[PDB]
């Protein structure tokens, strides 16, 4: 038993809720949040910068020190970092972003990482400002996580749309 409340299950492993991200963490205080990440870690927008501005620009902060020492993530990877007032850890996975062009294909790679973590707070990667179709992250989601993951879809219309086109 888990404190995710008014999910909708679509598989064993997998839960959808039409939901701010940044309001579920809160609430919840959940042991993993994902961040939909880039390879710099620069959270301007979309769900990064959301998840930034609620921690008062504390995950930048902590963000720019880690390239500082590290570099670059790669398209397709992780990192975890604080959580900060909204979760034990946030794991910052960089989907592909379309609009850069990047290989779709790299989209499972990224789900990958959510396996190493048993519970997860999580957007669809890909989805939102990063261009790709969030019907196919569902997808790839589904087919690739094998942990326990609560993902919380922003838009209404979208939510109603991916649970009703749904396999
Ligand atoms: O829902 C939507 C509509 C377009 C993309 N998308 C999911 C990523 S954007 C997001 N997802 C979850 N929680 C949030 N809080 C502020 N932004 C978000």
């Amino acid at each position: 038993v888990n404190s995710f409340s008014g999910y909708l299950k679509l598989t064993d492993n997998v839960y959808i809720k039409n939901a701010d991200i940044v309001e579920e963490a809160k609430k919840v205080k959940p042991t993993v949040v994902v961040n939909a990440a880039n390879v710099y870690l620069k959270h301007g927008g979309g769900v990064a910068g959301a998840l930034n501005k609620a921690t008062n620009n504390a995950m930048q902060v902590e963000s720019d020190d880690y390239i500082a020492t590290n570099g670059p993530l790669k398209v397709g990877g992780s990192c975890v970092l604080s959580g900060h007032n909204l979760a034990k850890h946030c794991l910052h996975v960089v989907g592909p972003n379309v609009n850069k062009g990047e290989d779709i294909q790299l989209l499972k790679s990224a789900y990958e990482n959510f396996n190493q973590h048993e519970v997860l707070l999580a957007p669809l990667l890909s989805a939102g400002i990063f261009g790709a179709d969030p019907i196919h992250s569902l997808r790839v989601c589904v087919d690739t996580v094998r942990t326990n993951v609560y993902l919380a879809v922003f838009d209404k219309n979208l939510y109603d749309k991916l649970v009703s086109s749904f396999l």
